[PDB]
C-alpha cells in the first residue's frame, strides 16, 4: 500500500554526512513509498543532516534524529581495532533506542547504494518464519573461512533487517551481550566491530537468521540482477551509478507522489502558504518567490576543527562564491590564516568537482578552519543575500570580517584585526571597523607588503580605489585621502549608497533576503548597521584588493523591479523603525 | 520472452532528433527485452540519428533507416497548413514502407515519453480481434467536438502511439482503404489542419470496426487520468511531469549501456574493434588509461540545434572551428560578434549540461538568430579531455572548402571572415597545399577595448595592454603574405583545407595535440603562410578543471605519447621525418 518503510542509519562525522545524502539520493529515485529515516548520529552528523533535510523538503520523507554519543555507554565495553568500531556496536542496540511502536527497519551503512525500489527489500519481510528475526545477506569475502566464529562464510552487516517486535520479545539484549562476553574471554577485540558480533549470535543460534540473496547486498559477484552495492569488469558500470548519483540534481527529488498522502513538514507548509500569499500578475513574480524560495543546504560539507582562541577576540573572514571563483580559494589561504567561513552556490556536479579539487589541494587540506557551506541552485537569479546569511550564521568566533570572494586581504590583516577589536574596545561598544577597499585591472605577481607600497602603486596609476571609475560614491566616504596619512582609527558618517567591507560583532543585523539577483543588498545591510547606530571606523593599517574578474550571467524590467524592491525596503523600514528611517529616504 | 519489440518512429529535422533521444532514454531505461527501431527519416535526422546510435553502442537494439524524401510523393498531393505534416502522413504508408517479414509495430511520435516497460504495450496486441489492425487512445483535446474539423467519430484519436497488425493490414489493402478515404474527404475539406489525425479518424469513421482502443494511460496528452501512467505525451500538477521530463533528460545516456541480463545481444562491430583494442593494451604499463581512452567511443549528437547553411557562390567559404566544455560557453555570443560565417563547435558536455545548454541558446538572441552554427554534443566519458577527439568531430562536420582552426577563448579580429576568404583567392589555395598562419595574441585586462585596426593593435602592444600568445618586426611591417618555415613545437593557428590531416587520437588531455598536428601538415608539405593583416586575442578567463590534473605520471605519460606519435612518424613516412627528432 502507502505503508511507510522503516530506515535505520548510523551516521557520525562529515564524510558519513556526505555518504548518507548519497545513499538518500539512491533511494528517493526508484522509491515508490513513504519514508521515514532514524538517523542515530553524533552531533556533527545531526547537525549537519538536521539543516539538510529541514531545507531539502522532500515530500512524504520524515526523519527522526537519536544522539548516538548517549549511546556509546551501551558498547563501550566491547574492544574494536579502530574507534569507529564504536559506532558500528550501536546497531545491536537498535532494539533498545527504536520506538516501541516500530515493527520492522532496514539497518544500513553508509556506503551503502540502491539500484532498485526498497520496497522489494522491505517485503522480502513477509518471507520470514518463526524465530527467524535477522535478514542479511552472506559475507561475500573469505575472511571468516582462513578471526572471530561464523556461521559457515559468516554475514555481512552493511545490511540488515530487524523484526524489532520479535527480537524484543527474545529479549535480545541479554542474547546478544551473553554472546559477546563469552566469546570476548577468548576472542580478545572484535576486527569487524558489529559484524563479529553479529555473526557469533548467529553461529550460536542458527535459528535467528534469514538468509538474503546474494544480490540485496553486492560487497565490491552473481547488472539487472544486482539491487544493492556495498563499497569498500562490471565495476566501472556501478562506479558510474554512484558518481551518477553523487552528481544528480537533488532538487529534481522534491517530486511529489500521489497514491499517497504526503506530509509538509512545516517549512513547505509556510512556503505553500507565502507562493499563495503572491500576486501572480505581478511582473516581479520572480523576486518575490524568490524572496521566499528554501534551498538544499549542506552544512560543512568539509572536514572542520577550530581551536577555541585564547581572547574572545577571534574574527571570521566570511564569503559566498559560484563555481567561476573556486580560484580565489587559495589565494585567501595565503592571505588570511584565521578562520575562514563560506557559503558556495553549487550544483550538485559542481559540489563534487568542488570535492575533489579541494581534496586535492594541499592548502586546502592543511587548513581544517575554513567551514565550506553548500547551498544549491534553484530559481533564476543568484541568492547573495542567502548566501551570506548562510555563511555568517555559522561561525565559531565573536567577531566576523564581511569580504568577498573576489578580495585578497593584506597580508597578516587577521592579526591586526584582533589587535583592532581590542584596541577599539569591540567589547563594550557597538561598531564596525571598516578595511579600505582598492582595486587593481590584471593579476599581478607582488602584493603590497605595506602601506608605503599600496601608496606607492597608487599614485602609479596600477591600483585604484574599489569601483573608482564607476561608482566613486560607495567608497568615497571612507575618505582615501585622509586614510592615506591617518595613523589612528578615525570616525565615519553614513552616506547615501555606502556600501564599506566591515568588520563586525557575530550578532548584528542579517542581510535582507527580498533583494534577489545583483541590486542594493550591501547598501541595505548598511542602513540596518546605521540605524542600530553601529559607529563606522576606519582603520589606519588595513586594506583589501579586489582581483579582476569576468562578469556573471540587464532587462529594463530587472531595473525596475530592483527599484520597486528598494521603494518596498524604504517603506518595511519606515514601518519597522520610525522616525529613525526618514534621514536615509531624503538621500 | 526474449522476443523483440519493434518500434516505428517518423523524424525529420533537429527538433525531432532531440526529441527521439528523450523517447528512446525513457524506453531504454524500462526495457526488458530486444529492441528494433524503425526510423523513417529525413536526410538531416538521418546524419545526426546514425551517428547517435552508431556510437551509443545500446546492447540488443537494431536500428534501420527509411529514406523519408523518397516517400514524399505518396503523400504530397495531400495538402496541409503546415509543410512539416506531411512527415505526418508518412504514417499512413508504413505498410508499405516496413519489411514484408513485418508482422505487427507499435508507431511513436518524437514527443513521446515511457514511464514503462514497452512489452506491456506490445503484450496489449494480443487482446485484438477480429477485423481490428489499428490500436489507438481517444483525443483527449474536444477539438473534433466543436469549433476551436474533419469528419471523425466521437472524441476521435489522437495518433501519437499506434499499434499496427501490419500483415491484417496487408491483407485488406489498406492502402486503397486510406486513400479513397482521404480523396472523399478533400472534396470537401479544402486542407487538412492536423495531417495523418484527421485521414485516420476520417478512416474510423468509414470503418469503425478497425480500431481497438487503448486506455487513457498509453497516450496521456497533457495540454485527469499517476501510478497507473505509462506513456506521455507532451505539447500546478504540471511539475509532477515536467520532472519525470527532467529525469529523463538529465540521465547519463552512457549508463544505457548495460547489458540486457537474459539474452544475448551481438553489438555489431564498433564493440568488437573497442573490445579487440582494449584487449590488446598492456595493462602492466602506467600509461593504460591513456591507451584505453585512444579508443574510447562517445555518444556524439551533431546539430543539437537548428542548422541552416548558405551555399556560397565562390569556392571560399570559410568555418570558424572550435571546442569547449560547459565553463566556456560565455564565449559563443562573443565569437558570434566577432565572426558572421559559419561555425562548427564541439561541446564535451553531460546530459544535464547539455539540457542547460538548450536552455542557454534559447534564451539568446544572438544564438537564435544565428542559424549557421553548428553544435555538436560529445557526451563525457573517461578520465581525461578528449581535445583531439573533440576537435576532430568539429572540423569534420563543416560545410564549407576551408576550415579556421581556433580556441574558443580567442576573438577574432572583426571582418576575419571576409579577409580569410580574399587570402584564399589571392594564395591560391584552392591548387596547393597551404596553412595560412593568423597571429594570436593575449591580454591580461578583463576590460578591453578591441582593436578594430591593425595600427591599434600595433598601439596596444606598444603600451603594454596587449603581448604576443619569429620576426614580430617583420609581421608589424609587412603587407604582403610571407611564408615561414616548421621550427620545434611549433604551434601557429592556422585556416587550411577541409580534407587536411586530422588530429590524432592517441594525444588525451594536454600536450602535444597541435604540435603533433602542425607536425602532420610540414611532412605532407604544407607551406605554412602568415597573413600580414589578420589578427585574433586571448581573453583572460577563469581556469577550468585541467588545473586539477596536471600528477607526475601525468607529466611522464604526455611526453612518452609525445614519443610514440615521433615514432610511428619515423616508421609511417621515413627520413623525412628525421628533421624532426633532431630538434
Ligand atoms: C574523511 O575524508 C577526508 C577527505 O575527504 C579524509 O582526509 C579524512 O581522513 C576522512 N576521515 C576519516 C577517514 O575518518
Ligand atoms: C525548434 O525548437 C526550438 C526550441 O529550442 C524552437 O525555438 C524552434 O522554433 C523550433 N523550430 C521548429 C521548426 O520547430
Ligand atoms: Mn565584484
Ligand atoms: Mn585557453
Amino acid at each position: 500500500k502507502c505503508e511507510t518503510i522503516h530506515v535505520a542509519i548510523v551516521c557520525a562525522g562529515y564524510n558519513a554526512s556526505r555518504d548518507v545524502v548519497t545513499l538518500v539520493k539512491s533511494v528517493l529515485f526508484h522509491r515508490r513509498n513513504p519514508l521515514h529515516f532514524h538517523l542515530i548520529a553524533d552531533s556533527i552528523a545531526e547537525q549537519i543532516l538536521a539543516t539538510l533535510f529541514q531545507t531539502w523538503m522532500v515530500p512524504a520523507v520524515r526523519v527522526d534524529f537519536y544522539n548516538a554519543d548517549e549511546l556509546k555507554s551501551e558498547v563501550s565495553w566491547i574492544p574494536n581495532k579502530h574507534y569507529s568500531g564504536i559506532y558500528g556496536l550501536m546497531k545491536l542496540v537498535l532494539t533498545k533506542t527504536l520506538p516501541a511502536n516500530l515493527e520492522r527497519v532496514i539497518v544500513l551503512d553508509t556506503d551503502i547504494t540502491f539500484a532498485t525500489d526498497i520496497a522489494e527489500l522491505w517485503a522480502v519481510f513477509h518471507k520470514f518464519k518463526g524465530q527467524q528475526v535477522l535478514g542479511l545477506v552472506e559475507n561475500q569475502s573469505d575472511w571468516y573461512l582462513g578471526p572471530w566464529p561464523a556461521l559457515g562464510r559468516g554475514y555481512n552487516t552493511g545490511v540488515i533487517l530487524l523484526l524489532l517486535d520479535k527480537l524484543r520479545k527474545m529479549k535480545w539484549e541479554q542474547m546478544w551481550r551473553l554472546t559477546a562476553e563469552r566469546e570476548l574471554m577468548g576472542m580478545l577485540s572484535t576486527s569487524l566491530a558489529d559484524q563479529d558480533i553479529f555473526n557469533a549470535v548467529i553461529k550460536q543460534n542458527p535459528f535467528l537468521v534469514y538468509q538474503l540473496p546474494c544480490f540485496w547486498n553486492v560487497q565490491l559477484q552473481c547488472v539487472s540482477d544486482l539491487k544493492v552495492i556495498h563499497w569498500n569488469k562490471h565495476v566501472e558500470f556501478f562506479r558510474n551509478l554512484y558518481l551518477t548519483f553523487l552528481e544528480y540534481d537533488g532538487n529534481l527529488l522534491r517530486r511529489e507522489l500521489f497514491g499517497c498522502p504526503s506530509e509538509a513538514d512545516v517549512n513547505s507548509e509556510n512556503l505553500q502558504k507565502q507562493l499563495s500569499e503572491l500576486d501572480e500578475d505581478d511582473l516581479c513574480y520572480e523576486f518575490r518567490r524568490e524572496r521566499f524560495t528554501v534551498h538544499r543546504t549542506h552544512l560543512y560539507f568539509l572536514h572542520y576543527e577550530y581551536e577555541p582562541a585564547a581572547d574572545s577576540t577571534d574574527v571570521t573572514l566570511v564569503a559566498q562564491l559560484s563555481m567561476d571563483r573556486l580560484q580565489m580559494l587559495e589565494a585567501i589561504c595565503k592571505h588570511w590564516e584565521g578562520p575562514i567561513s563560506l557559503a558556495l552556490y553549487l550544483s550538485d556536479a559542481e559540489a563534487q568537482q568542488f570535492l575533489r579539487y579541494a581534496q586535492g589541494s594541499e592548502v586546502l587540506m592543511s587548513r581544517h578552519n575554513v567551514g565550506y557551506h553548500i547551498v544549491y541552485k534553484e530559481g533564476q537569479f543568484y541568492p547573495v543575500n542567502l548566501l551570506r546569511n548562510v555563511a555568517m550564521k555559522h561561525i565559531s568566533t565573536p567577531y566576523m570580517f564581511l569580504s568577498d570572494i573576489d578580495f585578497l586581504p593584506m597580508y597578516g590583516l587577521y592579526e591586526y584585526l584582533r589587535k583592532s577589536v581590542i584596541q577599539l574596545d569591540l567589547a563594550n561598544t557597538k561598531k564596525a571597523m571598516i578595511v579600505p577597499a582598492f582595486e587593481t585591472l590584471r593579476y599581478r605577481l607582488s602584493f603590497p607588503k605595506s602601506k608605503a607600497e599600496l601608496l606607492s602603486m597608487l599614485d602609479m596609476g596600477t591600483l585604484f580605489t574599489f569601483r573608482y571609475h564607476v561608482w566613486t560614491k560607495g567608497h568615497a566616504p571612507t575618505n582615501f585621502a585622509k586614510w592615506r596619512t591617518a595613523t589612528t582609527p578615525y570616525r565615519v558618517e553614513w552616506e547615501a549608497d555606502f556600501e564599506p567591507y566591515v568588520v563586525v560583532r557575530r550578532d548584528c543585523p542579517e542581510y535582507d533576503r527580498r533583494f534577489v539577483g545583483f541590486g542594493w543588498n550591501k547598501v541595505a545591510h548598511i542602513m540596518e548597521l546605521d540605524v542600530q547606530e553601529y559607529e563606522f571606523i576606519v582603520l589606519p593599517n588595513a586594506y583589501m584588493i579586489h582581483m579582476p574578474h569576468a562578469p556573471s550571467f540587464s532587462n529594463k524590467q530587472y531595473r525596475i523591479c530592483l527599484k520597486t524592491l528598494k521603494e518596498e525596503f524604504q517603506q518595511d523600514m519606515s514601518r519597522r523603525y520610525g522616525f529613525a528611517a526618514l534621514k536615509y529616504l531624503t538621500a
